[PDB]
């Protein structure tokens, strides 16, 4: 029993965070097989992020422009290019702790676990889910970034996220591991904001699914909702519309618990409306947004506490 | 910035983790140097745990009653001993991955890291506190006993827990790594259930320096307190005492945040009183308590955003 925000264990992708510096400017990269990614503004000082022309930057670098630190060893660099907003280092050396690896570009509202780094120096492991407003909600601190968010399948590596900067309402931006930015973020300094972010309800509704199975279910009530008034009211309270897929998606969820999707919806409903009336769910006295209906099968028990 | 609950990197202890079985059950086991422990209850049945004499029941047993297995490959026990509530197995080898390491029993209100296992592969990771009753509240099925709790400190890891017992209301029960148990629980089957918890006063303390650190002042006033008389609202709220080695313990944060202890107390006394008026800490609409000083020191800027 219980119901932890969990991320994967981390010492597959502890094994490949090395450290890239560029002059004067030092961060994290990724080493797989004989490759290192890394955010292409290690490149740039400060005045640079003004208006930094990424091409023009490069071309003025040669491989040895670029030192590489495993642990404390040094890689020599033998090759270089840009993907995107990545850079894309050739080493001397193939990184013999190279796991099992994939690279995805993961969806809005689907979680990955991240590994803080400093100096190419794993520090911290917690759990994040990607806003509908493509941020992260995370905890970094100067010298972050080119730290990696991922997810495991069974002993496979899925990359899905590299660390890049923050933003005025200290939340974080990023790329895949393609280099391309989740949201319209660019790597410049620019007046942009974090649009407006709204609660993701599939999630919540599969958290509730995981109160049930973990033996709790004092939100029910006795009614349905139709798809279609369930969004008004979502509307209203600022959550994202619920569509057929996302009730197919609560299917296993669904038959694990004897609920109906839109029996559960309408418990939902009723909890925007009243509030929690002083009561916790799962121990927490607001709606959890932060767990998907995998996340809910992966940590509870495939049977019910009837 | 941006605030988190943070465990350790797993990877020093993801290699010490193997499968201990004798007969029927199997469970998880730490395998350092040439030595594996794991939860004597190993050795019961069902019906043993009705009243075990763990004496009686492992005289009973060979060096070749117990299997371990590490990843794909059999270790051969060569000799046995019990330790309190732990068995430490003698094995053929000495563990490669063997990081350097203490055994260290924590103290209620710390933190420490957890590492879930099953048939001793890991499959996730999240921070817990040791509960003023010798509790943690953590995520644990059925195969997860002998999954350990840790800090990391330099390279350093400090083994604190591993796990054995679930309890009535659905929290967690184990012991330290030399076998003697948080709290006065026993591992056989009784009517043990955790004693009435108590809110972790220094650590509440702690995360309202952590809000301050990250730039929000909304909760402060212009008030300030005795001990005494904080006790006194303490008492009312289920808050633990407060005492002067806590306050102490506080220096280093208040120095850093120019608010005095006694002050940041006076703000406390007032949002237990008042509640939050629906405004939020870090993220919170609660007052958070599992997080320690030096938690807060470890995550947060030593720059406060004044
Ligand atoms: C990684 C690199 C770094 O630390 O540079 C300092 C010498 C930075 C990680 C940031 C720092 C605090 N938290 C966090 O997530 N990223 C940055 O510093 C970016 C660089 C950048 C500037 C402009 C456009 C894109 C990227 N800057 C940044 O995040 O701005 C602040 C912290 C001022 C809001
Ligand atoms: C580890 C061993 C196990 O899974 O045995 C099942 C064949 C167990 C971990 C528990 C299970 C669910 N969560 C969790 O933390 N521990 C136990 O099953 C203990 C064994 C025990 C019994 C009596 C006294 C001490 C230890 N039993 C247990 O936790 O009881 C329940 C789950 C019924 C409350």
């Amino acid at each position: 029993s219980g119901f932890r925000k969990m991320a994967f264990p981390s010492g597959k992708v502890e094994g490949c965070m090395v450290q890239v510096t560029c002059g004067t400017t030092t961060l994290n990269g990724l080493w797989l097989d004989d490759t290192v990614y890394c955010p292409r503004h290690v490149i740039c000082t400060a005045e640079d992020m003004l208006n930094p022309n990424y091409e023009d930057l490069l071309i003025r670098k040669s491989n040895h422009s670029f030192l590489v630190q495993a642990g404390n060893v040094q890689l020599r660099v033998i090759g270089h290019s840009m993907q995107n907003c990545l850079l894309r280092l050739k080493v001397d050396t193939s990184n013999p702790k190279t796991p099992k690896y994939k690279f995805v570009r993961i969806q809005p509202g689907q979680t990955f676990s991240v590994l803080a780094c400093y100096n190419g120096s794993p520090s911290g492991v917690y759990q994040c889910a990607m806003r509908p407003n493509h941020t992260i909600k995370g905890s970094f601190l100067n010298g972050s970034c080119g730290s990696v968010g991922f997810n495991i399948d069974y002993d496979c590596v899925s990359f899905c996220y590299m660390h890049h900067m923050e933003l005025p309402t200290g939340v974080h931006a990023g790329t895949d591991l393609e280099g391309k930015f989740y949201g319209p973020f660019v790597d410049r300094q620019t007046a942009q904001a974090a649009g407006t972010d709204t609660t993701i309800t599939l999630n919540v509704l599969a958290w509730l699914y995981a109160a049930v199975i973990n033996g709790d279910r004092w939100f029910l009530n006795r009614f349905t909702t139709t798809l279609n008034d369930f969004n008004l009211v979502a509307m209203k309270y600022n959550y994202e519309p619920l569509t057929q897929d996302h009730v197919d998606i609560l299917g296993p969820l669904s038959a694990q618990t004897g609920i109906a999707v839109l029996d559960m919806c309408a418990a939902l409903k009723e909890l925007l409306q009243n509030g929690m009336n002083g009561r916790t769910i799962l121990g927490s006295t607001i709606l959890e947004d932060e767990f998907t209906p995998f996340d809910v099968v992966r940590q509870c028990s495939g049977v019910t506490f009837q």
